């Protein structure tokens, strides 16, 4: 039961799905859609409306064209951004998102004060360094960054293991994309650290094997659906719900933040989701922490590469 | 609810890709199967969802099937597949498609409930009725998305709680369906009452337009409805599934007076057994339920 | 979820129960706990309310000591022979009706005290048009029921259909003509399988469980809870459940009476004698006759 | 969540039969033992839990027993707090007597199992259960979990915030020592200090701890025991155990504290498949609180036999 606001930048397949988690699971009462493509935020909420209406949940709903019109907001779910091209280097698409997320920051900016705005833009860590510029004290910007990722990889432990979802816990960290790893450090079975529950069950899956299948996973919604569309909304709520119900949830989540030696980056590491967000880089050992500060320098190399 | 049950889903295009998810991610329901013919598209949405009943820390099993003769000792089976025209040319196409899903998923299934989606609804759950039989239970989704959709609107227009509103709409799914206003109520007290006793100034024709408007916004911005018709197949199912007993008007084969055997909708106990409730609409509702069912039977007539 | 008030009259091991169940299940906005003895519906207000916390629920619990102070409420639960036990009982609920009356308009009153069919209709001549007056009735047997059967069969509650009508108490019948397993009647599916169970042994096995609880726990109490909880719910979110409630109603040949039947808990509540079959109508118009010949002894 | 796990209650008298109730008629548990030496008293409370959970349409497996050693694959085991039956001292020394044997008769049946520990002096019974359980499984006391959502609770109904905003922890021993971390608390992100000043609020810290003092003595007064508090909590713990959840509740854990050396002590601590202590989230001066309120239950500790 909270009585905070939602917003939602973009109602595509992505932004429409996470809408319809908000009304249906516990949790929001108010909501608002915004999308450019006239008339796409007015359905999509009506259709909503009657989704509730099935729950029997009280919601207000809210649709608009113009990015404006959000007011009062205190979470900030941000979708919009273009799709990057087979041909696009990472730094043609910063640039090209980039704009668009300031414009975006530009216009919330000064209405919505203390939201949390959660950038999902890609590249998710260099967007997040970009929003958090423009919104500065007058918020608290974060991106996705490794949050399904370390889903997927827990997913596909539960799988190659043969154990019930609920048993596995680790985190997927660093620069969101191609070069996120697991902490394999953090990664246990019914609270056994993995390397013991696998050879004390004379399992046969290796780090390599887990690490390939999770990819091959990934790669077949793609080609499928064209996209991850339930698993990515299922994660915003998580993220928006321990954040304004102070439920003090340890979710990765790209987070701009003082990385020794490297400096201010937003880059993901286990952070404690609550009112105030606080990475934890000590459930990290000192290899993997190393390995952070290599992502770190990469997500810096492109944020300064934006013209 | 937390249910054993396994639930079959066939057709995961948009709609039944929802229904899944809705399963994966709110209490009841830790056991399904997703079936389409497009190579991938099954196995994908399973996948996805799978991503999504981690972040919820659900149990779930799903198995993802090309063929639809792979479904077996599914407890329900909700058919979103067929083409989405006059209401004759959809029914001779669409309940080919019904009868070949039917014949490939009755002796595999005993006892299973069907949940036909595939539109003309009425029509296609006589057409798989006549294919299932004895073996399992057939249902349509009929009117129940029109009467939420009419709850909605009456909780906007009134400004009212949606949890207040009762009320039906009845007959065949489609322009016909219509409201069986002897039935509306804001807090148990009837509507023309409630609006009447409070000024609220607002015809029963502002509410009937009122929806036909919202529904005309949903098409022409995403095509079709996919929340709405999803979170309503979850509701039917858990209610059938869980022996609830919720009153929901679906399309159910029935003996109807004058008529003979045609699949209708009329506010029905939905547990176990599904039971029809006439009795709930007053003399001149039941003379257009009558009228519904008969051009229901036409329709089927010309297959 | 629901923005409605529900009031708890007499916070005893039922009422707190109850008043814990609405706040971290269902979800209720506002709570009004009542109860006589001086402190003790405020200390378990106190108690329900850091229970909210741990769940982050947003509730607003209030407590009195006294039945005068229940105001606007939306739904209300009220927590020798038979005979004898209405006459006593029959002042206690006509005074707790007559403080509440004016105070909480269009409530739902809903009776637990007994004998509840008789209590039902008096707190009903009571109330009248002020708002709508119901009672526990077979509700809490029809789930015993269904409980008994899913043990004996070894089949999961949720597969398990069927209700137990009439008069409240030991006058209480099973209707076996609504008693399915997974749609299945009862009767086939026991034949089908060849399982050696009879009807007979499982309205023993029933009673048997029932005397069980009594002589443990002193009383039942989380199925009463979760029962009012179910009842209150369905009402007030017209969720129209099918459950067997005492209902004031026009019984065939008796006129008005408060009886268990399957009924529609929805904002209106519809009684549902034609799910009965004929035999049932029978023995539940004997029921009707009973309560009213006990109803009639008491003005 | 739904979890396939099995949690056991030892004890089912009121805190015991809510908990177990609670797990009933909630999503994520479905599997559980019930335990209580009174012959009969498991198996009405069962019988009344699943005549709830018909209600509710929850298909669950409840087992009762009157013996201990009957327990068997428990994922958790919650032993709840006997009746209380008179000096500090004396009270450890009888009490450690009671968690031992209990220990002793479970250990070797449950692998692996979380024990939640409830009776009095929680922290130095949850270190007695450790040295008994060891390796074969994790042992916790429920410290000042409670307390601290009772803090949260008065902040809420003082400050007039919805319930959902405040953040914050009570830490150290549990009882009159449990001391709050001012700060971990927040409103909406806001330090509560910032929060009251900017709002010309008139509620002090001094206020707020004597609320929270005056609530408990209500709540004894009238029901004579906490039930309600106590057994949403136990659900929250073993739920976030059992479904790896990671959400942070103080709670009684064996731990090292520099100067004191192994100590059961509640400092904010992730509650998961694996329990980590955050000490780094109190402040320097709450951390010198701490490892003075550590040296006085390690002092208890080295009291007893
Ligand atoms: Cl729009
Ligand atoms: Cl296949
Ligand atoms: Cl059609
Ligand atoms: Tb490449
Ligand atoms: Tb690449
Ligand atoms: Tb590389
Ligand atoms: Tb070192
Ligand atoms: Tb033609
Ligand atoms: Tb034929
Ligand atoms: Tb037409
Ligand atoms: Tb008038
Ligand atoms: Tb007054
Ligand atoms: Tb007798
Ligand atoms: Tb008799
Ligand atoms: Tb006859
Ligand atoms: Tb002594
Ligand atoms: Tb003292
Ligand atoms: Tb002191
Ligand atoms: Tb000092
Ligand atoms: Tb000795």
């Amino acid at each position: 039961r909270i009585p905070y606001k939602v917003a939602v930048i973009g109602t595509g397949r992505v932004g429409a799905t996470f809408a319809y988690t908000m009304a249906v699971v516990p949790g929001i009462a108010r909501m608002t859609l915004v999308d450019v493509v006239p008339g796409l935020a007015k359905g999509v909420m009506e259709d909503i409306k009657h989704a509730a209406a099935v729950f029997r949940r009280s919601i207000t709903v809210e649709a608009f064209e113009d990015v404006s019109k959000v007011e009062n907001a205190d979470a900030i779910v941000i979708t919009a951004g273009k799709p990057r091209k087979a041909d696009m280097s990472r730094r043609d698409l910063a640039n090209v998102n980039a704009q668009i997320i300031r414009d975006i920051g530009d216009k919330l900016r000064d209405r919505n004060p203390g939201a949390l705005y959660v950038v999902v833009t890609n590249p998710v860590d260099v967007m997040t360094m970009v929003l958090d510029d423009v919104i500065g004290s007058k918020g608290t910007v974060i991106g996705t960054g490794t949050s399904l990722d370390t889903f997927r990889f827990r997913a596909a432990v539960s799988e190659l293991l043969n154990v019930p979802i609920v048993a596995v816990d680790g985190y997927v960290v660093g620069e969101h994309g191609e070069e996120a790893f697991v902490a394999w450090s953090t990664v246990t079975i019914k609270g056994i650290h993995i390397d013991q529950y696998i050879k004390e069950r004379n399992i046969n899956i290796s780090r390599e094997q887990i690490e390939k299948y999770v990819k091959d996973v990934a790669a077949s919604i793609i080609a499928s659906q064209g996209a991850t569309i339930w698993g990515p909304a299922a994660t915003f709520q998580e993220i928006v719900v321990s954040h304004l119900a102070n439920e003090s949830k340890i979710i990765p989540i790209s987070l701009p933040q003082n990385i020794e030696g490297v400096g201010r980056v937003a880059v993901s590491v286990p952070t404690i989701i609550s009112g105030r967000l606080k990475p934890l880089v000590q459930l990290l050992n000192e290899e993997e922490q190393e390995r952070l500060k290599r992502a770190a320098k990469a997500i810096r190399n492109v944020y300064e590469s934006i013209l």
